[PDB]
């Protein structure tokens, strides 16, 4: 299948492993922003799932199919590849909504499903949106999608934006420093300094910031849910010219995502920008080895490549200049395997 | 392999990349309690190293190799599975040992060593010293060792203790209470809370805490590492009678471990007790699921069965009663996902 | 001459023409500690004055001589070789003490004085005590010395400590981070990282700090001055054995002199450490490349090493130890060209 | 040489130490406004570089040189006389440019070079333009300059004008009356008072200021690098008739200068001027021994002369009379011992 040709086993088995714990879907539908903001979107929505054929990809627990039936949804698919699939069948049961919610375990792109769908619901974002590698899953089920059918969300928005936190590069430079120590115990360890500070600084940093970090206006890049293919995930191209508005080092590029439900009766977004209360998403940070200096005007340019692995995450290679002086900074990092900072 | 039979191939590569990176290896090798006690136990006792053979069962950055090179040793053969062997390459060479240390990548069951060794060193400690299921590996080794050999460390004490953690239980139903409410967003939740305690009470807990709350002397297991055969942490059965020093509800059983380096010249002792500095096996709590109150005087006995599981870990069986009362409770643990608690 | 022997003429020349300036004497002057010190010294010392002849080694603007003129001095022979000495005969004329202060225009080394003295006063003291070499002259002057004279200063005593502080390794390792950058304006310079930290480190600070970084009691090291050869201090070799009093990073040594002016009426003494009033000495430390580790009750030994060379200052060679893990560490340092960070 | 027959060898070594440190070629690296600027002249005049022969005199860390190899410079001949040309080598190895960067030890005016250039590169800049003496160098390197060759810069002017500041002013009295005392200790020193006014006099002072201190529009001396002989900058006279704008107390001269790299494509400034941002040049004030008051309207009239000195730098003669009213005032001043006052 699309699934297993794509993924890793011993990746696979963790994953869903991973999902299968009851805290850890306590532990989303504690994030009130993301479950609200979902509530919302579907309900003043209402119209978009009245007596329509729906399809939730990766239920969980299951309340964005609940969500879904509250809306007056004639019939939810909803399929779940973790046994949490077990549970939910469960509150469907409890909540009596067994003519409406049809819980169908296994992946996406294995699953057989009785008929096509009206709108597609999920929640297929992770760390800088892409990882986890779900949305190729929420594209994939686009094979049940009625040619005129919506999804929900139907675009996503990354941001990125270069930021400067001096402390946050030398709290990573002194881990790596670790590995400077001619005599730990009377061994050299030295010949491992390149080695310990490259992957520590493979690692995105998740937590929170102050926006007063960012030295420039974001750029951004859009995902249509409705119109991109699966494969078109694989390999992700974000080119990006930042105008400087401070002049300072650059220690690195600062990423967040939105998401929009554009509904028939109104749009809702569902944001994790810093500058909006905080989920938990957080916000990522990709630091350079090597802070870049700049002048407010200077320009700053390069591209965000990120491949996808089959570890269910992204390969992340970032390559920007100032263009005024030619200094230039690379640097590869490991989505999968980042750092959480977070009080 | 001996290794592959016992090991979910998903656990070895998940435990393998864990190992393979270098701030892993720092926070090990960070830790002045678990390195230092090394360190002089080998050193202090540099009769038992000195012109002689050794073998360093996953050596990982190799310290301890260099610990031995230190003390004297003619030859190490440091073996290791994970990628960090070809990070030990490179300190051997760059420590300018490699007339004495030899680097081998691999897992010890699998690979060829080309003679017999005069001692065996190695850190195969887990929480509860038996999670990772390492000390296998450690005594499978020994079919290289001879026969008048020395293992260090030569033995290793399981210390259990009935404890008292009102907070600690309470917490428990705080978390699970979750899901007992009719409308979370309009969904009634209650019918998984039972799931959710269920979950919550197989998670031993992995964090420290003031030794006030222990009601009695520990009882200890003793692995004697010289005269083991691997085939005995299979199934490790312990029963256990505790004589109550103090009145009070017992809330489950409270686990660490000693391991003991006996030299010709001395005999070093690494605590990992709740009496002691702290180290990073910290302590590991697993409760009953009902508390049982036994007065000071009386006999809290039973048995704490380990059986080994392929996913490199322990299942924990605790069966505990109160003698006088003939009050009875049990539980059963699942010691690979443990909860970290540690603030 | 000794001097012309000892020195390179380019440092001769930069040394006599910065003390030639009254900026230099007013600031000097201004350090009440000193100036205080050295009049309560003399004057409450005035028997050893009283009708005696006395030489002022390197008299500058002739304060001290004018002190030994207050105590009773009969005559007093004021020995410099900066062209302050024309500032200190328009002094001594004004003061109305022609009669009894004769300014003699030289170096101590090629002059040559009437006749023998009873004592020889001088300040010689330079950062860390050594700095200038003018301890040198000082004992040289005692070719002019009566047998039973004296000298004030009479003995010096070096202080050493090991020291936490990393903020200020930090700030030093910040500024050589500098030389990392592998496209500065598009050119590469991290070949000269290394080159960089050494540089940087090479600088002893001279400032001034909370006591509470001070890890042990300090080492003493004493210089005799009425039993010292100018010769003995070509290469000074201080060991020492702390005794950690704190455990943590240690990031370097602290050093800081104490002066005894020992007269016949009492002892004077003259401090420059931390628990005292700040001089213009103020205390130097200098750091280590790599900070040890290490555990109260552990013991760090070592040598500090300070060879004389011909710019009127010392290499110094700290070669430091953490005898229970044998974490050694080792710099050199170059006093002539210290970083002054006090603000 | 040329060189060592104007400079006396102590100030020679004092100057080229200075020069060895990497601090020092840090220091001047992270003026962006000097280094940036020097960047954009030579790049954005790329047909002046392109496939030519480029000699850079003093080259210090090199990074001129390579400016002028990102141009397309087909061979860059680097002089440099102090330890830097051992790191500035290191760069061109590491930056794999040995093949067109030849580094060159030694001072320009006594090495040899084994062809004719195309165009000379240089920062010979000191305080006032002129400190230094190295534009004498600059010239001096024209003997390897094809008579098509050109100057980058190609010319540079200083700029003189009258100044107010009557605090600045007050401030040379209130230190230099720390002699006017009667009994400093008991010693009457203010026989000293005049000799420390007039030592502090003589120091120009080095920091930067509000440019509505001005009293008048600049008078502009301008130093033509095409056309000048070393001989023209052993004595440099300045005259002035400046129109006073403003009314009030004249305390002295203003210096700054500019220098214009006068490419094929384009001209390209660096100003150091007060109302500029700010280089590690400053500005330069030399203050009259009495100021002069005068009206808007009045001229102020005069002529500053400066005289080279073997100390590698300039003594200053400066000359000022109110046409108006014939009071006059004058000061000497000594450029190579400057008063830094920048906080
Ligand atoms: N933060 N995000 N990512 C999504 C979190 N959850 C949503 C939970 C639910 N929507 C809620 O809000 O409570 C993803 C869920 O979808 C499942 N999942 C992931 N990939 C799948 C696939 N190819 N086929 C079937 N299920 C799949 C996974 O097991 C997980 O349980
Ligand atoms: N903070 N200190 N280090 C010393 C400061 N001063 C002493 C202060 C003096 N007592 C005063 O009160 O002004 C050093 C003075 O000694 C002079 N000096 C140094 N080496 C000399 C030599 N071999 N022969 C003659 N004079 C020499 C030097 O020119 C300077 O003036
Ligand atoms: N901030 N000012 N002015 C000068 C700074 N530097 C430029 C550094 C470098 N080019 C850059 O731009 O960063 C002058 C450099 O030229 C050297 N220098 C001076 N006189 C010399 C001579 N006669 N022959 C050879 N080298 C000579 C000196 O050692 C110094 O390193
Ligand atoms: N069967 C095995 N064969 C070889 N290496 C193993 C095996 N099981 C675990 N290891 C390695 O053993 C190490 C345990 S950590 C101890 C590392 C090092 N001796 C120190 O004390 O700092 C890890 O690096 C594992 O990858």
């Amino acid at each position: 299948s699309v699934f297993s040709e794509r993924t890793e086993e011993s990746s696979a088995v963790q994953y869903f492993q991973f999902y299968g714990y009851l805290s850890q879907q306590q532990n989303m539908m504690q994030d009130y922003v993301r479950t609200g903001t979902y509530q919302r979107a579907i309900l003043q929505n209402h119209t978009d799932f009245k007596d329509k054929i729906v399809l939730d990809v990766g239920c969980g627990s299951g309340i964005l199919s609940f969500f879904a039936a509250q809306a007056g949804a004639r019939k939810i698919y909803a399929v779940e590849a973790s046994t949490m699939a077990q549970h939910a069948e469960v509150l469907v049961k409890s909540n009596n909504l067994t003519d409406r919610i049809v819980v169908i375990p296994g992946k996406v792109e294995e699953v057989s499903l009785p008929e096509q769908v009206d709108i597609i619901i999920s929640e297929p974002m992770g760390y800088m949106l892409f990882n986890e590698r779900m949305l190729e899953s929420y594209l994939h089920a686009k094979k049940y999608l009625k040619p005129s059918g919506n999804m929900f969300p139907t675009i996503g928005d990354v941001h990125l934006a270069p930021f400067t936190d001096e402390q946050l590069y030398m709290e990573q430079f002194t881990k790596a420093n670790f590995w400077y120590q001619p005599s730990f115990h009377g061994v050299d360890l030295s010949a491992l300094r390149g080695a310990a500070v490259d992957e520590y600084f493979r690692q995105p940093v998740v937590d929170t910031f102050d926006i007063r970090i960012l030295m420039a206006k974001s750029v951004k890049y859009t995902v249509n849910f409705l119109e991109a293919k699966e494969g078109d995930l694989h390999r992700i191209e974000i080119p990006f010219k930042f105008h400087m508005l401070h002049s300072g080092l650059v220690h690195g590029l600062a990423f967040w995502f939105d998401v929009a439900f554009i509904g028939s009766i109104m749009t809702v977004w569902l944001s994790t920008a810093p500058t909006e209360p905080l989920t938990h998403w957080y916000q990522v940070r990709c630091l350079f080895q090597s802070p870049l200096f700049a002048k407010a005007g200077d320009t700053l340019s390069g591209t965000c490549l990120l491949i996808a692995n089959k570890r269910q995450s992204y390969d992340i290679s970032i390559v920007a200049q100032v263009d005024q002086t030619g200094s230039k900074s690379s640097n590869l990092l490991d989505l999968k395997n980042p750092f959480f900072r977070y009080t």
